């Protein structure tokens, strides 16, 4: 029951990126922001410690980290004595960086750092309140065909209706997604239908955001695009992939209502 | 095809099974409720467009049964591809089905996500007992850690800890919780109390069960005049449970989430 870095399992980003027909020179920059709600270990005297971990994995890393393996790796801390909070931080940076293949950022935060922090919603216009009929739940990226026919705009849209089925467990993925762009104005009905069409599609959170980014790019051809999704946790860990034309990281990391 | 609405997925567990092991009678030493938060509630409207909400449920501690958590999650997943005419219908079905499973009327609120904007993450009341310079090496459950724990002057105190952990009975993963203990009685030794709470760490529990054991152990070893034990656990499978048990109080004032929830 002791600390065991061998439990981490990398998954290469190249599998789905090749399925999206991306080259190794990526159309986006960004990162996967993870929240570790259940981080716990023993101090040097055996007294339990609890914290929330905030992790950022660069989107250029060769691998993402499979979430269940990440949970089991964290559970291996639970019965292990560490000298200090700094030692825990150091071990997390080392093991997560080795797994992902690029340096990962890790903040280990005491629970009192969250007291009185507010829940946030996303920015700009919510596209969800449309009186439309959904006839089927098949994924269809052609729902975006001709979706960006309007005048040149810069705007931020979001939806709370993103759902997909997790590839390896068949359990539901729940997310909110924010889309900021400069380009021909997007048809809201087409964008909503496209997102709803993920509902029974097998996905990982990271690849779903990459698919949304690359489908919007190809069908809607904005000049600038940022897609940031915030998913509910699975097994005590959540993932918030951020992909952008121009931005390396989001300027905010705050929890939403279902997270 | 996803399974659609299926109330037969709900699994009742009689509260009396474990209460028997606590040597309780049918006449309970406590009152209270189990407050559940349903972070993943989603269904389709009559046109097939997804709806999302957060549910809040209160189950009376006098109900014959509690509801097994995995079954509750699967029952809620059965809504995900089911069409409902209104939010009111969803709320009404949740009340009906969860009341039938528990054996007593339960309260349900189905809230739009916008109701949560600017809502706080909260801590618990009173003094945190966790920052102690003590050594622990034996994690096995021991209620006798509370022997002689309340010797002090008569006081009213509120104490809390974030260090509650146990192992989830059926599904066998760790349970993470914070627990608030309010009492009036001889002052409790904080080292004994913390060692006792940490002794749950490798013990198989339901959350509801662990709070009732904490309540009944503090009553028998410390004999306060009045006591409330309230724990807030992190979610499993999108739902969390927050059992409240008290000699004199009915329910907590709100259902605000804590940092890990
Ligand atoms: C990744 O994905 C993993 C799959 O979960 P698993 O290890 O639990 O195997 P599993 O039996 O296949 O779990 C499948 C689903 O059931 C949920 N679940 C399990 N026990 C539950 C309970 N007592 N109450 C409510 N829901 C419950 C899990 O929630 P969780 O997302 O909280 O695990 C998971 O979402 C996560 O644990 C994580 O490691
Ligand atoms: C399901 N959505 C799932 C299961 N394991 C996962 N790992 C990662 N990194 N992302 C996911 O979305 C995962
Ligand atoms: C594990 N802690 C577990 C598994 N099923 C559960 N059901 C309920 N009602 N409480 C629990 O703590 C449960």
């Amino acid at each position: 029951n002791q600390y065991d870095p061998s439990l981490l399992q990398p998954v290469p980003r190249s599998l789905n990126r090749n399925d999206l027909h991306l080259s190794a020179t990526l159309p986006f920059q960004g990162c996967d922001i993870w929240t570790l709600y259940e981080l716990s270990w023993l101090n040097q005297k055996g007294l339990p410690q609890v914290a929330i971990g905030e992790v950022s994995i660069p989107a250029t890393s060769a691998n993402l980290i499979e979430s269940k393996s990440f949970k089991l790796y964290l559970n291996s801390y639970n019965q292990t004595r560490f000298a200090s909070w700094d030692e825990v931080q150091t071990r997390l940076v080392h093991d997560l960086s080795a797994c992902a293949g690029e340096t990962v950022t890790v903040n280990v935060k005491s629970l009192n750092e969250y007291t009185a922090e507010p829940i946030v919603t996303m920015q700009g216009e919510c596209i969800d309140d449309q009186d439309i009929e959904i006839a089927n739940y098949e994924f269809d990226d052609a729902l975006l065909q001709g979706a960006a026919q309007g005048e040149e705009v810069s705007e931020v849209l979001h939806s709370h209706l993103l759902k997909s089925n997790c590839l390896i467990t068949n359990q539901p993925d729940w997310g909110s997604v924010e889309i900021a762009y400069h380009g021909a104005k997007m048809n809201r009905e087409a964008l909503l239908r496209y997102l709803v069409s993920f509902r029974e599609h097998n996905e990982f959170h990271e690849q779903c955001v990459e698919r949304i980014f690359t489908d919007i790019m190809r069908y809607c051809q904005p000049q600038s695009l940022t897609v940031y999704a915030r998913y509910t946790r699975l097994g005590g860990l959540d993932i918030n992939p951020f992909r952008s034309s121009h931005q390396s990281a989001p300027n905010h990391n705050q929890r939403m209502a279902r997270q």
